């Protein structure tokens, strides 16, 4: 019985390309334009190992070729998963921004002060949100799952600072994509599924 006789092949969930995507879009609308080139540089070092890249051939891939006549009439196709998760993030992330414009009593700042943490961020941040999370959650009954409330918050925290401090993007990007990948990974997939929550 069972399937453990030499044959060890079935499936493997290895599509992080989405997690990173989310944060992009998320942090993309976080402050709208006037800070694009910045994000463009982010993805310039935010790749994904993945099972492979393009070992098949060594030539080109014959892309679209020539200019790109989109006229913004191609972003409303919501056909390719990538196109969906993208439009979904910028959307939910859009609403959150409008409601964020009115940052509460000096909040983002601190988050930016906690995230900032020079190069400690990745670490200082991780233990920052993770600690700040369980902290606020420490009063909020769990039992079910912290993912949602935990991420919804912590996640928002990061993307938040980004708004106040657009010089921590990268740091923020991972903020929502890291703390999760640690264990709540499967959650981010939701970040897109719902756009925000």
């Amino acid at each position: 019985g069972s399937m453990d006789c030499e044959v060890n092949n079935g499936s493997s969930l290895r599509d992080e390309c989405i997690t990173n995507l989310l944060v992009f879009g998320f942090l993309q609308s976080c402050s709208d334009n006037s800070f694009r080139r910045e994000l463009d540089a982010l993805g310039h070092e935010l790749p994904v190992l993945a099972p492979q890249w393009e070992g098949y051939d060594e030539l080109q891939t014959d892309g679209n070729r020539s200019s790109h006549s989109r006229l913004g009439r191609i972003e409303a196709d919501s056909e390719s998963q990538e196109d969906i998760i993208r439009n979904i993030a910028r959307h939910l992330a859009q609403v959150g921004d409008s409601m964020d414009r009115s940052i509460p009593p000096g909040l983002v700042n601190g988050l930016a002060l906690q995230l900032r943490n020079t190069s400690r961020s990745e670490e200082d941040r991780n233990r920052d949100l993770a600690t700040a999370l369980e902290q606020l959650l420490q009063a909020y009954p769990r039992d079910m799952e912290k993912e949602k409330t935990m991420l919804v918050l912590a996640l928002l925290l990061a993307k938040k600072v980004a708004s106040h401090t657009p010089s921590l993007l990268r740091d923020v990007f991972h903020t929502t994509v890291n703390f999760i990948n640690q264990n709540l990974r499967t959650y981010v997939r939701s970040l897109a599924r719902n756009g925000m929550d």
